[PDB]
């Protein structure tokens, strides 16, 4: 039993926004209908630098439901100052710029 | 911005399955209205011993809405061996026990 990565394009549902604590809570919606799959998700330095830093709170996160506009939401720890979280793959990556203090 | 722990029970909807590659997949439902929430889930030795091992490969995981029974879809990595997934919290609690060869 497995399931694929989510193909289709995400969207953030609300603003990023800080717990207070170091972290991010991202409402995200699943635009595809395929699911349940897997959330291609991570933090980056810059758009050049896609190597994963940072932590995900919420690790490897399912789209769990073949609704449209699944809801999901995640946490994540980015590196103190500037990263972007990224989501999705490819043509359907969307991004968000994010400064931590 | 912050949630609560959920505090109301969860179900599985289907039998947790083998991944094929050590882990475990499982579908849950929530039956709370009162998302969203921060899943209690755990997998322990024995239902004595409650202190957490393994590994969730979908860490800290969340209901994402206030739908009833919203799907949520959780990986873990068991210990070989015997273990339960404990899912939910206090009398709403809920086991399931696997054994990982």
């Amino acid at each position: 039993t497995t399931y694929g990565m989510c193909t289709e394009k995400f969207s953030f549902a609300k603003n990023p926004a800080d717990t207070g604590h170091g972290t991010v809570v991202l409402e995200l919606q699943y635009t595809g209908s395929d699911g349940p799959c897997k959330i291609p998700i991570s933090i980056v330095a810059s758009l050049s630098d896609l190597t994963p830093i940072g932590r995900m709170v919420t690790a490897n996160p399912y789209v769990a439901s073949s609704e449209a506009n699944a809801k999901v939401l995640v946490e994540m720890e980015p590196p103190f100052g500037d990263s972007y979280i990224v989501v999705g793959r490819g043509d359907k990556q969307i991004n968000h710029h994010w400064h931590k203090a």
